């Protein structure tokens, strides 16, 4: 249970960081 | 260039799957 | 248990896609 | 370039955080 | 430098291949 | 099944450590 | 520098865990 | 079974590539 809760929090963090990586990668593509 | 454009697309796909992983991990957390 | 296993599969999929994005981004960095 | 290198760093961060979520989910799967 | 950038590319390749092994192992775990 | 789950845990550990190496290598590339 | 030295150490650790993962995955493959 | 066999092969490949990444990272550290 607690391990799945931590996995959930970290997956949400990964989702945010992956979105940021996507935006910076688009910036590099046109920059 | 094209490599950065591919990295952008695949990062976005990673973001999509990570958001789904977050939801399924929350589902596992509640049982 | 089965729900946690499915969450693991989907999280691992997100990880592999993010890693592919990373290798392509690094290849662009050296390219 | 510098922008592509930064994109690589942030994408690699997303990959490590997603991998952490994956290892924690697998550990939850085994108990 | 160029050597550090190449090291990043090869390390990212190792990470993607390891992630592929992980996703295939998790998929085997669920069936 | 249980053996495959343990194999998944150890593979995911390898993946997270390799990803950490990748992010540090990329950070050196921009550093 | 120190960042590349850390990347070297952690890549070696990733190699160690990946070899163990290979052995445990073969163990799972045979049952 | 077959999935675990593929995971074993890919883990061995990841082990080799991670070792190569370690060597190139050491080369960057002293190079």
């Amino acid at each position: 249970g607690k391990k799945s809760a931590w996995a959930t929090v970290i997956s949400a963090l990964a989702t945010v960081i992956s979105a940021l990586a996507t935006v910076i990668s688009a910036w590099a593509t046109v920059g």
